[PDB]
């Protein structure tokens, strides 16, 4: 009645052997965890990264948040000290409940969150921190710089030190030479009671991993990737305003929604309370939302395994259908990796080769179609040199890389090969196919991957 907690998500307690390599571990739990969307990981008892900071010297700009179910909020776009925020946060919780903050049961905060967001007359606003590491507020994990203690040095190269997750070998966002800071760097999150993250999935359907360094728990709700479309259909019926087209990526709309509402509409939802020292991992296209139980500090990062590559391709297709902007070009990433085939991990090479084959066959068919539309002239074009906003399809906003159509009538404008008719009124013989590679360039690149994969 009123609020029924979703079933608990899977919780894993890996041995040190099982834990050592995060990518091997994630691959192992995937058949289980991808059915629930989120899972929790408790590191071995001895894995204990040192956490030290001067709460008076760390400062950040707070964001402010109203807490109303189904109200549109904008996705976080890229002054308190940690001490003064903590004082505010503790006093808020203490005053809200007239209790000391740790004697407030997590069950009660959860119950009260879902009451207050649903109740029109309640007008609770809270503040929180969200940004990438900076000189003003750095990573909670050890980074190289400051003479480090031996304990700190021990965690510098940990696979679970989230600063490393991008630049590692089984990672794929690693190789992106395009600098997508907002997506590949860890985000730092200072939370307070009820501060909340709305239902969302990660850009390009990536994984994410979140570590709670310190503080009171973080309550999560997650939905498996197989039910993403189900969830969106529920959202569109109850909150249509979230689905209107938007000028760019810095304008995405998201919302708070009771998981019981999703469960009523047959969407599977799981929950967990993430405590200090625990990881939460979200899987590709797994919707998630949640809120903080009190003053805390978390760090999170996106990543992409080899398992994810086919889903990445599907995601960009989905973005095209929605006319949504891309964070990066998937094809550019694939070709960058092929161009480095000799130094790729061999399983990575094998998986990239398979995606590349699909890319090449799709590209071959698209080029045949636009030739039949009367586009005859062509010229090589180094798309990777163009700023992203100078190589988006006028129609579907996809980031071009393999090819595009241009016309001297509309200088600087491009369409992708799905939208040749959307560029201008000139007849197609006035158009040029701009292409990064010939088919004859591409097959050798794919062959290099095959040789590396052996
Ligand atoms: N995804 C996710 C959780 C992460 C967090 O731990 N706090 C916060 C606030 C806004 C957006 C995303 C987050
Ligand atoms: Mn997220
Ligand atoms: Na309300
Ligand atoms: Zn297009
Ligand atoms: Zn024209």
């Amino acid at each position: 009645s009123m609020f029924l907690p979703p079933p608990e998500c899977p919780v894993f307690e890996p041995s040190w052997e099982e834990f050592a390599d995060p990518f091997a571990f994630i691959h192992k739990i995937r058949p289980i965890a991808e059915q629930t969307g989120i899972c929790k990981v408790r590191p071995p008892p001895d894995w204990q990264p040192p956490f030290a900071c001067d709460v008076d010297k760390l400062h950040f700009t707070p964001r402010i948040q109203r807490l109303n179910e189904l109200e549109a909020q904008t996705r976080v776009k890229l002054d308190y000290t940690l001490r003064t925020f903590g004082e505010m946060a503790d006093a808020f919780k203490s005053d809200y409940f007239n209790m000391p903050v740790h004697m407030v049961p997590t069950e009660l905060v959860e119950k009260e969150f879902w009451r207050l967001v649903s109740t029109i007359e309640e007008d609770v606003t809270v503040e929180y921190g969200a940004d990438i590491a900076s000189k003003e507020f750095g990573s909670g994990f050890p980074v190289r710089d400051i003479k480090l203690s031996p304990e700190e040095e021990e965690y510098l190269d940990s696979g679970w030190n989230l600063n490393n997750m991008p630049v590692m070998e089984q990672s794929v966002l690693a190789h992106i030479t395009a600098d997508i800071c907002g997506m590949k760097l860890p985000w730092l999150y200072v939370g307070m009671c009820f501060s909340s993250f709305c239902w969302h999935i990660e850009d390009h359907w990536s994984y994410s991993i979140n570590y709670l360094h310190w503080g009171e728990p973080k309550t999560w709700y997650g939905v498996p990737g197989y039910a993403a479309e189900q969830l969106e259909n529920v959202m569109k019926k109850l909150a249509p305003e979230l689905f209107v087209s938007q000028p760019d990526l810095l304008h995405q709309l998201v919302t708070i929604m009771n998981p019981n509402t999703l469960m009523t509409h047959e969407v599977p939802v799981y929950r967990t309370n993430q405590c200090a020292g625990e990881f939460v991992i979200t899987f590709p296209r797994a919707y998630h939302s949640g809120f903080n139980q009190g003053f805390n500090f978390a760090e999170a990062v996106n990543f992409c395994t080899v398992d994810w590559l086919p889903l990445g391709r599907q995601c960009v297709e989905h973005y095209r259908l929605l006319h949504r902007y891309c964070v990066f070009s998937h094809d550019e990433m694939i070709c960058k990796m092929a161009s480095k085939a000799d130094v790729l991990d061999v399983v990575v090479a094998s998986t990239v080769q398979k995606d590349m084959a699909i890319m090449i066959e799709d590209e071959k068919a698209l080029r045949e179609t636009v030739r039949k539309l009367g586009v005859i002239d062509s010229e090589r074009m180094d798309f990777e040199l163009l700023p992203d906003d100078e190589r988006q399809c006028v129609k579907c906003k996809t980031t071009c890389f393999m090819s595009a159509i241009s016309c001297s009538c509309k200088p600087g404008l491009l369409v992708c090969l799905h939208h040749v008719k959307e560029l201008c009124s000139c007849p197609p013989y006035k158009y040029k196919l701009r292409y990064r590679y010939t088919l004859d360039d591409l097959y050798p690149m794919m062959n290099a991957l095959k040789l590396r994969a052996e």
